[PDB]
């Protein structure tokens, strides 16, 4: 769709604007809008990618463009002089909204907006817009801002349509599979009508789906059917309970209440899932809605963790850290306003609060001016109420019927800041941060927010408790600057520090303390390098600043062996020792062929950790360097890249089928198989299949060392070492992916191809009972490849039992609140297992991205700590060896082994979509 709106609207044909519809359908900020409005924006409107700190237009200009927000979010700025310097912020503006409508009648542009994020926008100049103003203004009053539209939406009740449907299906389904749950019940005296029972719907719900996994979660879900009034308390309460309490379905209030039909109860099994997965996905914000409709003083533990969760999904709060928003749950205020046109603040007033929106718009009021913007879901404002003393420099009029606001008070937020501050402890030279620590609640233990390496280092062999029964703990406080150190800390200062610390003399205590610090010091200093060694392990030591202060190290301590040596004899286990697939290990020589056009070969034997630099000069064996243009990754779409001087092991960074190069055309093979399996594997078992995956995945998976995924994320040429092990194991995900595909499109008959979805499913649910979680999604991801969503008679034929299977492992594929439906999955499986590991990399790259490593000269060390969380849970993954549970792989299944292990695949998104058409014509 991208491609589309990049070409002049002139130029674009039927079909160009038929495919941006489709993307512009499910756009947020379009899904009020006329379907043949929006085919008009399609036709003639730009794309804009903008980055941060842009701004569009300044208060005062003439303005010559409306917007609509695809992506990311802008601040609006007004000021009250005719200098752009007192503007302050009013509002901010997202997905939802649209801007600019002020063109129509050549208005000077009432503030300055600029973006606070990479951005996405679709744009309308001034001409196109007017023009679509003067044919479908009868479709644009509720979207555009006063004069050029209406003031209030509600042009002067709603028991939802889904919801509705939703408590029906439900019903049925109770009544059909457990009748006894709806009955008359008697309590105290008092007889209850037809009616449930708190804890029974509870029950039920988790029995009765695969993506509940708490009561609590449940509880969340039932109140989507009780806020709505389709599941009603037996007397009047406001919220749903996990209690002995009595609840009635909506059409169960009717007396003459009439039994299912039958094409009632067939539609009940078509839908029911679907709606158990909608329930899912509504059910935690319907759930901080009733916690946050308790006051403040109310809340309890539980409370609180259920508001914080769904915080952490609030863009508008993104901005704000981890321990202010933990507080920020407890203070939080919701409220509800019933009314459109409703004032709900006036300028000039005392600004108290700032103003989330939940549900709902509204209108920006500056007097003098009209509507100045319109705000709408995620939007915010009253942000100057969190600055100054200032008063509102805005009036705030609801723009619709029933809005909801999240709303935080002055008082409140800075309560909270201070709080925190004095919960900070900060270590200052000549008066500037040197290491910021925040208090842990639960000798006093600290948690390091950021500051310089050298005090960092500081701080945490200071905090080395050598009390043998605190054996652990110990090593465990240890681990996040262990682990992270080669960010903010090579080796090269690292190692002379570590010298340094060992043979520091005290600054500070009794005559008869400081002659015990040399002692304590230095067995402190040891306990580090003892751990140090062990992050980077066995045949990882091969550095060669780390060797050389290993030996020398070993030297020093043994100088002063007159005390204890207890742990002495500890390093030179290390010293000496150091001065099924196997890992690769960088150093290990790798024979590779390279390409010249014409397709010639070219052996080179070269260690893997091996730079582009060495590889040319390795090239040019053949004598005759530096003659067109030289290395290019060539990907089987023909898609050229070329790399770098100072790229390390680059020869396990290609796509499946790429090849590595020296215009540019791909080799045939490179295209892969041109005929399918035939018998093979779709005849052998899909337990034996997946078990000889699960097998081999965990070599793979056992072969990559945690620095590995450090390395990867701060990118691979910083380090200079390699990720061979990593990049093999993730190549795995894209190779069982595509290996779905191309069997599938290989397939030329029907009825075989219905056998094939058969057997991918089978194979997916074995993957999943071993807990291979990682082939478990490869498998289910291409299934859903678009080549093979496409062939809507193949899923025709497909028999019921396994379209439902299908059916709920892609919800546990939804993306939905950070791929939440993954995470309580995941969670709730011991150790054995592997993860989703395109997701752990991709959270990773993410905290990366979001977050600067250095925060102007001091480490972002809770940046470090981030990343370190995800690798630690790894770690606790591979804790537990893999068991084959007996009775399987008892030397004889050879063939199933050697098939699952060498598998020929296409990567060609192109020749898989063209494969697919032919098979099933448009």
């Amino acid at each position: 769709w991208i491609a589309c709106l990049d070409k002049r609207p002139l130029e674009r044909s039927s079909e160009d604007v038929d495919i941006i519809f489709t993307r512009l359908k499910g756009v947020k900020a379009f899904e009020k809008f006329h379907p043949n409005l929006l085919r008009q924006i399609c036709l003639c409107g730009y794309y804009e990618n903008l980055e941060k700190g842009i701004t569009l237009f300044r208060q005062g200009d003439i303005g010559t463009n409306w917007y609509a927000v695809l992506a990311g979010s802008l601040d609006v700025k007004v000021s009250e002089t005719s200098s752009h310097q007192d503007a302050v912020t009013i509002c901010t503006l997202g997905i939802g909204t649209a801007f600019g409508e002020s063109i129509l009648d050549n208005t000077p542009r009432h503030a300055t907006i600029v973006t606070r994020e990479s951005s996405e926008l679709l744009r309308i100049e001034q001409e196109d817009f007017k023009a679509l103003w003067e044919k479908y203004r009868q479709y644009m009053a509720g979207l555009l801002a006063p004069p050029y539209g209406v003031m209030e939406t509600g042009s002067n009740n709603v028991p939802s349509e889904k919801i509705l449907r939703a408590g029906k299906i439900l019903r049925i389904a109770i009544l059909s599979r457990a009748p006894h749950m709806i009955r008359d019940r008697k309590y105290h005296l008092k007889t209850y009508r037809q009616c449930c029972v708190g804890t029974e719907l509870v029950d039920w719900m988790i029995q009765q789906t695969s993506c509940v996994h708490s009561r609590t979660q449940a509880v969340g879900m039932w109140q989507v059917l009780l806020e709505d009034g389709v599941l009603n308390h037996v007397d009047q309460e406001r919220h749903f309970q996990d209690k002995y309490l009595f609840y009635r379905f909506l059409d169960d209030e009717r007396e003459d209440a009439p039994l299912p039909t039958e094409e009632e109860k067939k539609e009940c099994d078509e839908e029911l899932q679907d709606t158990m997965l909608l329930l899912s996905q509504m059910g935690p914000d319907a759930h901080m809605r009733m916690i946050l409709r308790k006051p403040p003083g109310q809340r309890t533990v539980d409370d609180l963790e259920i508001i914080y969760d769904e915080l952490l999904h609030i863009k508008a709060l993104s901005h704000l850290s981890t321990t202010v928003k933990r507080e920020l749950a407890g203070v939080l205020i919701f409220e509800s306003h019933a009314k459109g046109g409703t004032v709900l603040f006036n300028q000039g007033e005392e600004g108290t609060s700032w103003y989330i929106i939940l549900k709902g718009s509204v209108n920006v009021v500056i007097y003098g001016k009209g509507v100045v913007c319109t705000l709408h879901e995620g939007d915010d404002f009253g942000k100057l109420a969190l600055v100054n003393d200032a008063p509102r420099a805005a009036s705030i009029v609801l723009r619709e019927d029933n809005c909801h606001f999240l709303r935080v008070d002055k008082e409140d937020f800075n309560r909270i800041l201070r709080d925190v501050e004095a919960n900070t402890v900060r270590l200052k030279e000549h008066d500037q941060d040197v290491l910021v620590l925040e208090k842990v609640p639960a000798q006093q233990k600290y948690t390091v927010m950021s500051g310089t390496p050298e005090k960092i280092l500081e701080h945490f062999l200071e905090t080395i408790r050598l009390e043998p029964s605190l054996n652990e703990a110990t090593d465990s406080v240890l681990n996040d600057f262990v682990m992270m150190h080669c960010v903010f800390m090579p080796n090269t200062q690292l190692c002379p520090a570590l010298v340094a610390h060992y043979h520091a003399q005290p600054s500070q205590g009794t005559e008869q303390e400081r002659m015990d610090y040399a002692l304590n010091n230095k067995r402190r200093v040891i306990r580090l390098v003892l751990q140090w060694a062990a992050m980077y392990g066995d045949l990882l030591q091969e550095d060669d600043v780390a060797m050389a202060f290993l030996e020398e190290f070993y030297v020093s301590v043994s100088d002063d062996a007159r005390m204890m040596a207890a742990f002495k004899e500890q390093l030179p286990e290390l010293e000496k020792i150091v001065k099924k697939r196997q890992p690769i290990r960088g150093s290990d020589e790798v024979l590779f062929k390279v390409y010249c056009i014409d397709h010639t070969y070219t052996t080179i034997r070269v260690p893997v950790a091996a730079s582009v630099k060495e590889v040319i000069s390795a090239v040019a064996d053949k004598l005759g360097s530096g003659e067109g243009l030289i290395i290019v990754k060539m990907n089987s779409g023909g898609e050229k890249v070329v790399l770098k001087s100072n790229d390390v092991s680059v020869f396990t960074t290609l796509t499946i089928n790429g090849r590595l190069f020296a215009s540019l055309t791909p080799l045939p093979e490179q295209e892969g198989p041109t005929t399918g399996t035939v018998g093979t594997f779709e005849l052998m078992s899909s337990k034996d299949l997946a078990y000889q995956m699960t097998t081999y995945d965990w070599e793979l998976f056992n072969c990559v060392h945690e620095l590995e995924l450090i390395y990867h994320t701060f990118g691979r040429h910083n380090f200079k070492k390699t990720t061979a092990n990593l990049d093999l194991f993730l190549r795995r995900f894209n190779e069982i992916q595509f290996w779905v595909v191309t069997e599938v499109c290989l397939c030329s008959q029907l009825s075989k191809r219905v056998q094939l979805l058969k057997k991918f499913i089978k194979i997916a649910a074995h993957c999943k009972e071993y807990k291979n979680l990682n082939s478990f999604f490869a498998i289910v991801m291409g299934l859903s490849n678009v080549a093979v969503s496409r062939l809507a008679l193949t899923w025709e034929k497909l028999p019921s039992k396994f379209k439902k299977f299908y059916a709920e492992f892609e919800s546990l594929m939804d993306p939905s609140r950070n791929h939440r439906a993954y995470r309580l999955t995941a969670a709730k499986l011991e150790p054995p297992l592997i993860p989703f590991m395109p997701l752990l990399i991709k959270d990773m790259t993410f905290t990366h991205e979001g977050n600067k490593t250095f925060i102007d000269n001091l480490v972002n060390f809770e940046k470090m700590r981030m990343i370190a969380n995800t690798a630690r849970t790894v770690r606790y993954y591979r804790s537990q060896p893999f068991n084959p549970d007996a009775a399987q792989a008892n030397k004889n299944h050879q063939d199933v082994r050697s098939y699952v292990r060498q598998l020929n695949v296409i990567d060609n998104q192109r020749t898989l979509s063209q494969m697919s058409h032919r098979l099933e014509p448009r």
